[PDB]
């Protein structure tokens, strides 16, 4: 499937926030021509962000997952998402060898330029809210930013944050859909 | 081939509390591995038509279920009626009831059926729509994939609200979401 | 030449007139996924009345509207707030060289979203979202999008921006929002 990059939809940890493989990021990018249709959720399985307790830890209120890409749209190893887990769809799994090119899935650099001395516009951000444990009283903000990281040609970053004082709440989320303008 | 829908008319096609009390307008468009979904609801009669939470404070939510078999065919005991749920042709439907739509079904690995395994929240999408198009009349639309029994796939819409509405007609703005496709 | 996308281009060159000529860049991308249009929108105000919001100074400045009006062929009418010059089918990061003559497949569906009439008016022709000024999560503004409710046109898409906080010297430039709507054909 040449039109979807994804993480497979299983629950196998693939992401490192605070410690190795502490999370499963489920991310599906579907190319609808000039726009990428994106669907995301997160399951934290272990470590610092698995169970939030803001009584115990009042300043644990946010964290970031970064996807960094080179000029060919290939995932770079400083990304929180592991390289072995990210590929074009084949059935419910991934192609068995790493892809060489995915520029058509990258966030457009004219729409979303890299940091510079020029005025920075907010249109490179999408805000949404997801819900921990599927409970409507457990919001957390998912802030997605395009092309704002260094050490790469392109980037997608997910910042998760919350303003409520959660007491023993597992960090596993509902799903959110957004889109962005494609590089080509 | 590419869009399954209810048609865009306002003819009731859904039974929440009594027969044909509502029009669910639902459009599913297959963009490969994801289904792009667009939904709204008009209740025209019955218990959920005109909401008054001063006289009936406990009337705060209701559910509309779409149940599908192994071939993605809508089951008769869904709240949505089978008659006008089909692949699009113009502003109407193809003239033959579809036999297969597995590519429009919610992915079972992403969204497993109920079991004794852990239930993860990623099979839910939350949104908010607005009654009467008024920005001070929110209601929550909670969409859940593959959590019904007696089917192979399902999409469930739970509508709820926390405001104390006084004689407010339950007809909504539109909401867009997506989900991971079975194949 | 990308016939599946109508857009404004992704640059920041002003293309829109809210209160004075070319006071803003509306970035709007309509991508045809068959029976649905997948839409992505943001707004940058660069000058005039809506550039810098100060509701201490001007407590009544709380909202504005950007209208896109279309004829029977889906062509943008020149009384739209959006200018015709760079609304066109995509070619790379720019537009196709000549103005389009037909884009009916990008128009909002008139049965889903009928023009005003004696018949009951339903809310399903509206999409509500919230965007954030300056990308700050404590600076919400509501983006209300309405299909086919303007007169003097075959089809319309209108964006109403409003806020309910007392902003003091907040520049009106937004995060992005995605929605979809049912296409006419
Ligand atoms: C989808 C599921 C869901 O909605 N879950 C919510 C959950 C459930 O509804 C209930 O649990 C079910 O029973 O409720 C949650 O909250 C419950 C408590 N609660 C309190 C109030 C009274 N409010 C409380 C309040 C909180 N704030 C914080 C400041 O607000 C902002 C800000 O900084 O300006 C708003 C920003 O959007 C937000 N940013 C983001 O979310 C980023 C994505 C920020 C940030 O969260 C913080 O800054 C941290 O960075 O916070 N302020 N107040 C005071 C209050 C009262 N009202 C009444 C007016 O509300 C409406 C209305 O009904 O008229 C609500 C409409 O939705 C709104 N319409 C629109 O937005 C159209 C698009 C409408 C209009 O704006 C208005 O009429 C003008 O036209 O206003 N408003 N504020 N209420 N509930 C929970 O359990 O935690 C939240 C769950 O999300
Ligand atoms: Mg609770
Ligand atoms: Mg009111
Ligand atoms: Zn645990
Ligand atoms: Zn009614
Ligand atoms: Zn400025």
């Amino acid at each position: 499937d040449t039109r979807t990059l994804w993480t497979t939809p299983d629950t196998s940890p693939n992401c490192t926030i605070a410690q190795d493989k502490d999370s499963k990021l489920t991310l599906v990018l579907t190319k609808c021509g000039s726009q990428i249709l994106a669907n995301v959720s997160l399951i934290v399985v272990a470590g610092k962000y698995h169970i939030i307790n803001n009584k115990t830890n009042p300043k644990i209120k946010s964290f970031t997952i970064k996807l960094l890409f080179n000029k060919n749209g290939v995932l770079l190893d400083n990304s929180n998402l592991g390289k072995a887990y990210w590929n074009f769809r084949s059935g419910n799994s991934n192609v068995s060898t790493a892809y060489e090119k995915a520029i058509g899935f990258m966030p457009n650099l004219v729409a979303y330029p890299k940091p510079s001395n020029s005025k920075k516009y907010a249109r490179d951000i999408v805000y949404g809210t997801i819900y921990l444990g599927g409970k409507p009283d457990q919001p957390a903000v998912i802030k997605t930013t395009f092309n704002q990281e260094t050490g790469c040609e392109y980037s997608i970053t997910f910042n998760f944050s919350w303003s409520k004082t959660y007491e023993n709440v597992e960090f596993e989320t509902t799903s959110f859909t957004f889109s962005y303008i494609a590089q080509e």
